[PDB]
C-alpha cells in the first residue's frame, strides 16, 4: 500500500535523478523492511570504513589490540583526503583514534594504515564480512584506487541490503558487547560527513548514526544510518547511487529524498 508507492516514489527520483538508486531499511522493531534494487551492487566508495572501524574493535575487544596503543607514520606520504592523520603526524595515534578517524572524516591515510599493519589487507576486511554473515561485500583495492565506480566492475561493491543487515548486526546486534558497541556507536553518531544525506531526511530530535560514501565518478554515492527515534525501536537506513556517465555529478538531495521515501515506508 506504503511500500507500493514507494516503489513509485523511488523510481520517479531515479528517472529525475537520470541513475539508479538502491535502497534497504529496517524498523527494528516491527521487523518491517522495504528494498528497492536491493540486491544489485553498488560500489561503497568511502562507506566500507564504517565497517573497517567495527573491525578494529573485534580485534580489541578480543585483546588482540589496545584501542590506546600508539601508531606511528611520520616517513609516510599521507594520501589525499587525510585531514586527521596530517594534523597528528609526527605524535603516534592511538589505534582507535586512527579507526574513528577513517569512519568520522574519511581519512584515507587512516584506512590504509589499519588495513596494512592491522586488518590484512582488503582480502582481511573481506574476510571480517564473512565472519559476521556477510556474504555480498567485497573489498578488493586499497585507497584510493577503490573509488573507480567503473559500472559492470564488482570490485570493491555490495548490495544495499547486505549493508542494512550488516549495519544492524554490528551496531544493534550481538558482535560486539556493551562497551566496545557503545564506542562503535558514539563513533556513528560523531561521523561529519552526512548532514545533507539520511541526516536531512529525520526529526533534528532523532538520533543519527551514519557514514558515507562519494567516489566522485560516475556520480556513485551512498549513505547507511543507524537512527534512533524517541519513544520507538532504532531504524536502519542504506542508500546507495550510481549514474550512468563518468562525468555525472553525485547527488545528496536525491539521497535525502530516497530516504525520506525509505523510512516512510517503514513506519
Ligand atoms: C570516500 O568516499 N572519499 C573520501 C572523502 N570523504 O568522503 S565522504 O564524505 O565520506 O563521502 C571524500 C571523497 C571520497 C574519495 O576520496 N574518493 N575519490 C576522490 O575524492 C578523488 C579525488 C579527485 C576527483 N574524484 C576522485
Amino acid at each position: 500500500n506504503k511500500s507500493d508507492a514507494a516503489a513509485k516514489q523511488i523510481k520517479k527520483l531515479e528517472e529525475d535523478f537520470d541513475g539508479r538508486i538502491g535502497v534497504f531499511a529496517i524498523d527494528t522493531g516491527s521487523g518491517n523492511t522495504f528494498g528497492y534494487r536491493s540486491d544489485e551492487r553498488f560500489p561503497l566508495c568511502s562507506s566500507f570504513k564504517g565497517f573497517l572501524a567495527a573491525a578494529v574493535l573485534e580485534r580489541v575487544q578480543q585483546k588482540k589490540l589496545d584501542i590506546n596503543q600508539k601508531v606511528k607514520y611520520e616517513s609516510r606520504d599521507l594520501e589525499y583526503h587525510s585531514p586527521i592523520t596530517t594534523k597528528y603526524k609526527g605524535s603516534g595515534m592511538t589505534l582507535g583514534d586512527m579507526a574513528s578517524a577513517a569512519l568520522q572524516y574519511s581519512d584515507n591515510g587512516a584506512t590504509n594504515i589499519i588495513m596494512e599493519r592491522f586488518l590484512g589487507g582488503p582480502e582481511g576486511m573481506t574476510k571480517f564480512m564473512r565472519s559476521i554473515g556477510d556474504n555480498e561485500f567485497r573489498l578488493d583495492r586499497w585507497e584510493l584506487e577503490l573509488n573507480t565506480a567503473i559500472p559492470g566492475d564488482k570490485r570493491d561493491t555490495s548490495t544495499p541490503k547486505a549493508v542494512a543487515n550488516s549495519l544492524n548486526k554490528l551496531a544493534l546486534g550481538n558482535v560486539l558487547n556493551a562497551k566496545v558497541k557503545a564506542i562503535y556507536q558514539n563513533w556513528l553518531k560523531g561521523n561529519t560527513t552526512g548532514d545533507a544525506r539520511i541526516r536531512a531526511s529525520v526529526p533534528a530530535d532523532w538520533v543519527v548514526g551514519d557514514k558515507t560514501g562519494s567516489c566522485g565518478a560516475y556520480g556513485t554515492a551512498n549513505d547507511y544510518a543507524v537512527i534512533w527515534p524517541k519513544n520507538r525501536a532504532p531504524l536502519i537506513v542504506s542508500i546507495y547511487t550510481t549514474r550512468k556517465s563518468k562525468d555525472d555529478k553525485h547527488s545528496d538531495k536525491t539521497i535525502a529524498e530516497a530516504s525520506r521515501i525509505a523510512i516512510q515506508a517503514i513506519d
